[PDB]
This record gives structure tokens, C-alpha cells and sequence, in this order.
């Protein structure tokens, strides 16, 4: 360091970072060692397991307010000295302190920002934040997630938001979203041992069976939002089928493809992250932008038991499925990519893809190294799953640093709950 | 560190890697910054004596180690042969079984190469008898008709003279043995390969005549100890040809299309034991996406991915339609068709990256890790369908190795006047 260029391989642009001066964790790479293609690498938390104390809180919550108030051009301001001494008290009589309304949508826009594995990012400073550290129980979560998912939704015209929940304390008193994402459609496991509708949220399914979910069994079955509120047993609530944005998938050319049968929801929302402001850990923060293309993951959505709707696709394009050099599953996921596009699009419900979405992020990282040194990224997770070298993130070199505010991952949370 | 997990999250398959805590050389990332996407993190920069010495014996105990006589007598006296080679000479030259492990071990160690589960069946060419680029030119005649194997190709690598005191390096200027010329024209257009337009200059420079045509195999451009590169032309019926065509679009031919069976890299540098051979073409086949077809410019500045998808009346108003992903998968389905149908030996990426699975796994078992950069193993296109993708990779330098060099054009000192 003292300044790292990354170059872009065919405009042979170079970038300059001074940026990731900035980074405080620990990437998981060493000198002799990188982590770059590990899920998470690294457990290097900015504090320690439980109640921090003061000396463990003060620091990491100085370096944000000291952040923030830089960022506004008002270091060493009265309001700056002035706020210092009042997250001082707050954490002398609580053990923690409470965010200003400025500071908190300053540092969810700033952990988007810093996302290094978002895409998405030329639109962070566009994120509507909703402040809901006032809620108190699962139904206050629900009704709160609602709002969200109609704000967001839009009718179609989605708008980038996020809903902060109250932040952790002990850490017995979590508000969690037991969903991963606030709309997923059921996976279920069968007698004869294969899966019926969406495979990745199997366990998911099962675990909102086991609290007592009746499963329609059927085809594209939204999840219940199972919540948390205050360490509590979570608890089930269905999403108003009205708030639940759906585009069904058809093919400009094929037109056996909307014989499929096939749906998937308008509304991506991750819901199983963290984010972190100094040193404030917010175990709730659903967030939602909008799909990449590439991302809706219909493609490995199962119909029936026995074939897959990749095969499914591939099948009714007839091609030779025998051999693996035969490209039948890259034909089929184009065209599986170019039904999802033309679907939303016809819909008018916001997407993008992935030629777009990563030549904006090429916009994105210029404004970035212009104005603030460097753009901490993870080509490992920007470079789209498929077409890769022909999008231009591809051969843009990238670095990644992990810059605070952040959204972490967490642990899911049936695994850490304590039942009652 | 003891124990580092990869985790496939396709699978669930956890594996564990020791092999990391043998690595030596620098990754480029640092504990705070990860540098794993960029492309590389003096001729008088040869080993210093005391440099070589812990080189060598890391090497030569890694060898003594593989072939179960560590410690041994015959280990021992090499080490002291070794150093006194290094003691008087300031370099050492390896045993040829020493040569053969190493450069089979180089290709192991290649954490970008998906091949490398054929990595133990290499077929190493020494040529460090060689001292002109006549001779160059005779030994890579034999490494491509040899590799070649009229299409069934063999994987093999001919290694030249090592560098001695940087000022008489052997170097293959080509960075491949077979590569089309590429043409800028006067109004911007392209002729031929775009690739490889720098390095045909080099050539008409150096005196080729070229024939301005669509495939011109480049002329090979030889240095040897240190001497002005020489040109020499490989005989035709040595570079064997696939004309690419496509099992469903007829017109597909008649973008008069071929390529080259071969792909053998010939710019980098084989490192073994601190000993440093800067010229080492080796080759083995392609994966079928490797072969830059796509960007060729056949006549004009448009290139063949925008050809076929107009000849595929695809529309390419807009980047949503998805032209440009389709027609890159039909190019890349005529060229793996082409190259089966001629009998010449490819690898799709699906049966390419399945088996580097397997090979990464057997390497965990036997090998205590595998190194492996997953921004290179994830084939260029269609990666998520791949089970490279979601598969954890460490990456971490192993010696013996290869590793990049600079161009030679830029650093060579021109001796004819
Ligand atoms: C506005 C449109 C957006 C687009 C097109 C977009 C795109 C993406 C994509 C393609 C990924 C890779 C993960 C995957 O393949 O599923 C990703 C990751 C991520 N995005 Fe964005 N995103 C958007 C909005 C947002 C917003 C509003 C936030 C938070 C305020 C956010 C935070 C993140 C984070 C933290 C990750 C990493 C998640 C992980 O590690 O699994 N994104 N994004
Ligand atoms: C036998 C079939 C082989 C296949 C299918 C194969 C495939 C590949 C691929 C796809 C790459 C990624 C870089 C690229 O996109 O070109 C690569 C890189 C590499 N391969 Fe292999 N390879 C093979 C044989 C070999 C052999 C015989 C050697 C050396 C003895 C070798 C050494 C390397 C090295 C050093 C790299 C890294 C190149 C770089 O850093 O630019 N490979 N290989
Ligand atoms: C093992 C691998 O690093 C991991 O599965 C990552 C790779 N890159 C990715 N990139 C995106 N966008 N999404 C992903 O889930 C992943 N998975
Ligand atoms: C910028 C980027 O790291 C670089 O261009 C790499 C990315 N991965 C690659 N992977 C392969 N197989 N071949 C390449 O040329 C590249 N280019
Ligand atoms: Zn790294």
C-alpha cells in the first residue's frame, strides 16, 4: 500500500485506491494465503461476543460519530463534541447508546456503500431508510415489514429500502427475521425423497412447518414471515397475498415457455443480515432493492420430482442432453434469463440485467476512486453467474476491504435460539 | 494455522487444507486488503548466492521428500552437490528426474489451471542443451508435432536453457506457439486476431512478411542466450487446424472460421528451485471456451459475436434481449462441435470443471490441499451451472511454479545495429 491501482484490462483504465487505508476487519487473506472465494472468510468482529464494555463500545462508537461528523463537514464542531459526550453518558448508564435519526440513515447508506459484493451500489445513496427501533413485539415487526414490502414494491416502480429493527442488546433479546429473504417460496422435502417447489429453502419450509405453518403444498407457496422480536420464540405471520408482487414468466419466442407455469416474486428482500454502526450491532434490517436478472433463481425451482425446470427448459428447446459439450444447459439458462427480463419488463416491474447492472458498477467505481479514493469490491461476487467475461466487470481488477458501516452475516438463528 | 476449510456449498463436501502452511511466496493480499482479482499483485535480478541456496534446498528436500529418500545419503550428498555448485558457480543445473518433477510439479502448483488433473502425465522436453534459436526452433518444432499427435493431443513442455545473469535469457517472444495474426488497418478495422495486433508489428518489424491474410500463423520469434530474437516459420503441416463450424446453423460455416488445435503458452517463466527457465512452452488443449474466436475480426471492426447473432436475427437493440449471452453460447457450441468432429482433442467447461472437482478433492486426500484461484477456475461464461462455482478455494503460492515475466520487447537490449 501507500496507494494500490487496479487496472481495467480492456480500456485500460487505472484506479488508485487510498480508500482502503480506511479498513478496519481483517479480510480472512494473509500475504501467503487468500480467502477471496471463501463465504466468510473471516470471524473478526469489531467487538467481542457479548455486552461490550465501555472501553470496547466508546472507541468503535467515536470512529463513527467522528465519521459521520466528517462527512458533513463538521469535525470538531460543537454538535460533533457536543454528541461525543452524550454517546459517553448513554454508554456509562446503559452499556450501549442510540443512533440519531441522521446517523442511522447515514450508516445503513454507507453499509450498502461499502457492500463489497453488491452490484447494485451506483444507487446507495437512494436507499429509504425506515427507523423502527420503536417496535416491540413480532406483530409490530410484521406490520412494519408490510409497510416496507409496500413501499418498496410500488406497484412494480421498486424503490430501494430498508426497515431498521431495534438493536441488539445482550444478545438474548435479538430481533431477528427468521426468513432469509422477507418473500421465498416453500421447499418441500417428498416421501420418495426428491423436493417439491423452491430446493434452497427446504429446511426453512420444514422449520415453519414444525412451528405450526399449514403448507399449501402447492406451487409457488410465499413462506410465512416466522419473527423475532426482543429474543422471544419467533412467530408466524402471513404476508397479505395483495403486498406480495408476483410477474408470471414468459418467453418473447417461446411461446410453450408460460406453459410452464412459471411465477417468481417482484421484490428481493434480504432479511438474515446485520448491519453494524459503530459498534451497534442491528440483528433486524431488512433491505430490498431490486432483482439482477441472473439472480432470480427460478431455474432451479423443481415442479415436479424428477426434472428439473433447467432440464424442463432444455427439453422443450429439444436439445441433446446426453453430452455436456452440446451447451444445453447454457442454452437453456440464456433462455431461462431472457423469459425473467422480457417478464418483469413486459410487467413493468423494475430489473435489470447483467450487462447494465455491471456496467453501471464500471460507472460506479469510477465516481468512487473520483471522489472517494477506492470502491472496495468482490469480483469473485460482482462478476454475474453467467456471460461473465463479456460483461466489463469481468476483467476490471478489483480490491476488497471490509469498510465500516457494514452489513455482516450472522448466524441463523434456530441454531442460537433458546426455546420457551 | 494448523487447518483451513473449504466448504462446497453445493455439495456440503468440507475439506480441509494443510498444504497451505508449505506455501512460501506472497499471494499479493494483505491481512486487511484481498487482492485476489488482480492480474499480477531487472536482468540482473538473478539469485544471488546466498539467495539460491534456501531455494535449492527447499526444492531439493521437496524432491528427496516425494520420492520417499528424505534424509537419505543420496539426499544428502545432492544437497552438498548442490551447494557446492552454488559455492563455485553461483548457480546449480537440476538432475533430469529433478527437472521432470519440477516442471510436473509447476503445473500442479498452477492454481489457475483447471487442466491439472493431468498434471503427473506432462511430457517434459529438455532442451537445456540448446544454444542458438535454430536449435529453439528445431525443439519446438517436436514439442508441436509431438503434442499435437494429429489431434489427439499430449500435454508436454520443452524447457530451455535456465537464466544465468539475466543478460542471456532464453525467451519465445510468441506468447503462445500458434497464434493468428492480427492486422490494424488504416481506417481502425481489424484483420485477424485483435489479440495478437501488438505482436504482429513485432514480426513485420523484425522482418516478416506477412500475408496479410485472415489466419496468419504467426512466425515464431526466438531469443536464445541472450542474442536477438530470429524469426522462423513454422512448417504448415505441423499446425494442426479445426474449421469451426456449427451442428445446427449452416451459415455458420461461411464465416470461413477456423482455429488452431494447439494452445501452448510460451511467455511465462517455470521456476524450480530458485533455478529460472524463461523460456518453456508447454501446451496441453483447450477448453473450448479459451478459443478467442469470437473476438476475431474477420473483415471489418465488427467482430464474430455481433456476426453471428445478426445472422441469428437477434435483437441487438437492446443489451436486455440477451443477444450478445446467445450468441457467445453458439459460437462456443460450434467450436466444441468442430473440434469433436475433427477428432481434435477439447474439453468442454462442464466436463472441464466437473473433473477439476474431482481433482481438487483427490488432491485434498493425498496432497493436503490444492491450490486454486477460483477467479480463473470459474469458466469465463455460464459459471453458476459450473460446480466450480460454489466450490471454496484457497489460493496460495507453491513452488516449483510458473510465474509471469515481462515482455521481452520491453526489456531485451538490442545487440544488432
Ligand atoms: C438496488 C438494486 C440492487 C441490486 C441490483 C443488487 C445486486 C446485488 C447482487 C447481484 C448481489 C450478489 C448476491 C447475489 O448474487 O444474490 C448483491 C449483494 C449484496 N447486496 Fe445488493 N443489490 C441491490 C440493492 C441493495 C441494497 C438496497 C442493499 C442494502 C441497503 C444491498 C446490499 C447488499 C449486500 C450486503 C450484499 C452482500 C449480500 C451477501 O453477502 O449475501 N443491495 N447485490
Ligand atoms: C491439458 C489440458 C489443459 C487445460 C484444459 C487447461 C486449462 C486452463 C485454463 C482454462 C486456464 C485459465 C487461463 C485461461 O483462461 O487461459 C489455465 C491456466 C493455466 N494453465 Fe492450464 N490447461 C491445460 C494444461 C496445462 C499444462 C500442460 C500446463 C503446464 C505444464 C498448464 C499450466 C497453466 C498455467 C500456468 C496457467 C496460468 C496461466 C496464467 O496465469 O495466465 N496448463 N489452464
Ligand atoms: C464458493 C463461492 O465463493 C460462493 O458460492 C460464491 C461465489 N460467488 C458468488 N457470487 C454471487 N453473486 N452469488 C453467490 O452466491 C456467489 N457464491
Ligand atoms: C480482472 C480479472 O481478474 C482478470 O481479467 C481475469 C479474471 N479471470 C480470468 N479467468 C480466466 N480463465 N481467464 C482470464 O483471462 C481471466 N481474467
Ligand atoms: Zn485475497
Amino acid at each position: 500500500p501507500r496507494f494500490l491501482k487496479v487496472k481495467n484490462w480492456e480500456t485500460e483504465v487505472v484506479l488508485t485506491d487510498t480508500l482502503h487505508l480506511k479498513s478496519t476487519l481483517e479480510t480472512g487473506c494473509t500475504e501467503y494465503i487468500c480467502m477471496g472465494s471463501i463465504m466468510h472468510p473471516s470471524q473478526h468482529a469489531r467487538r467481542p461476543e457479548d455486552v461490550a464494555t465501555k472501553d470496547q463500545l466508546f472507541p468503535l462508537a467515536k470512529e463513527f460519530i467522528d465519521q459521520y461528523y466528517s462527512s458533513i463537514k463538521r469535525f470538531g464542531s460543537k454538535a460533533h463534541m457536543e454528541r461525543l459526550e452524550e454517546v459517553n453518558k448513554e454508554i456509562d448508564t446503559t452499556s450501549t447508546y442510540q443512533l440519531k435519526d441522521t446517523e442511522l440513515i447515514y450508516g445503513a447508506k454507507h453499509a450498502w456503500r461499502n457492500a463489497s459484493r453488491c452490484v447494485g451500489r451506483i444507487q446507495w445513496s437512494k436507499l429509504q431508510v425506515f427507523d423502527a427501533r420503536d417496535c416491540t413485539t413480532a406483530h409490530g415487526m410484521f406490520n412494519y415489514i408490510c409497510n416496507h414490502v409496500k413501499y418498496a414494491t410500488n406497484k412494480g416502480n421498486l424503490r430501494s429500502a430498508i426497515t431498521i429493527f431495534p438493536q441488539r442488546t445482550d444478545g438474548k433479546h435479538d430481533f431477528r427475521v427468521w426468513n432469509s429473504q422477507l418473500i421465498r417460496y416453500a421447499g418441500y422435502k417428498q416421501p420418495d425423497g426428491s423436493t417439491l417447489g423452491d430446493p434452497a429453502n427446504v429446511q426453512f419450509t420444514e422449520i415453519c412447518i414444525q412451528q405450526g405453518w399449514k403448507p399449501p403444498r402447492g406451487r409457488f407457496d410465499v413462506l410465512p414471515l416466522l419473527l423475532q422480536a426482543n429474543g422471544n420464540d419467533p412467530e408466524l405471520f402471513q404476508i397479505p397475498p395483495e403486498l406480495v408482487l408476483e410477474v408470471p414468466i414468459r418467453h418473447p419466442k417461446f411461446e410453450w415457455f408460460k406453459d410452464l407455469g412459471l411465477k417468481w416474486y417482484g421484490l428481493p428482500a434480504v432479511s438474515n443480515m446485520l448491519l453494524e454502526i459503530g459498534g451497534l450491532e442491528f440483528s433486524a434490517c431488512p433491505f430490498s432493492g431490486w432483482y439482477m436478472g441472473t439472480q432470480i433463481g427460478v431455474r432451479d425451482y423443481c415442479d415436479n420430482s424428477r426434472y428439473n425446470i433447467l432440464e424442463e427448459v432444455a427439453k422443450k428447446m429439444n436439445l441433446d442432453m446426453r453430452k455436456t459439450s452440446s451447451l444445453w444447459k447454457d442454452q437453456a439458462l440464456v433462455e431461462i434469463n431472457i423469459a425473467v427480463l422480457y417478464s418483469f419488463q413486459s410487467d413493468k416491474v423494475t430489473i435489470v440485467d447483467h450487462h447494465s447492472a455491471t456496467e453501471s458498477f464500471i460507472k460506479h467505481m469510477e465516481n468512487e476512486y473520483r471522489c472517494r479514493g477506492g470502491c472496495p469490491a468482490d469480483w469473485v461476487w460482482i462478476v454475474p453467474p453467467m456471460s461473465g467475461s463479456i460483461t466489463p466487470v469481468f476483467h476490471q481488477e478489483m480490491l476488497n476491504y471490509r469498510l465500516t458501516p457494514s452489513f455482516e452475516y450472522q448466524p441463523d438463528p434456530w441454531n442460537t435460539h433458546v426455546w420457551k
